[PDB]
């Protein structure tokens, strides 16, 4: 915190528009956060991360992080991994915090050349 108030408050932009309260995102435990992350991303194929094994929850996770070049903190690829899968409360927050604002960014570039209506 608050990294928290910064991730909660661009949940309360397009393209998401929910209100979480400060509270109620701090209580979120490892798996409804790796859930989010997944939820942040497919607003951005949606995702049940209790149909994975977070294994590949954390490598598909990683995977669109690399996409939009995401710098983790941890400079070790495999420590970040496996606190990726453990759904590391200081990880999470820090992706969180870099990821979701600019997601209206991130968002306009993602939904470029999808839409037939709309080319690339």
């Amino acid at each position: 915190m608050g990294d928290v108030s910064y991730i909660v408050d661009s949940l309360g932009l397009p393209p998401f528009s929910y209100q979480m309260s400060l509270l109620s995102f701090t209580e979120k435990g490892p798996q409804e956060l790796l859930q989010l992350l997944s939820d942040v991303f497919s607003t951005i194929q949606k995702v049940d991360v209790a149909k994975e094994v977070p294994d590949q929850t954390a490598d598909r996770l990683i995977g669109f992080l690399k996409i939009i070049k995401y710098r983790p903190n941890v400079q070790d690829p495999l420590l970040f991994r496996q606190l990726v899968a453990a759904g590391d409360r200081e990880t999470l927050y820090q992706i969180l915090r870099w990821v979701v604002p600019q997601a209206q960014l991130l968002e306009k570039r993602a939904f470029v050349g999808y839409y037939l209506s709309f080319p690339d």
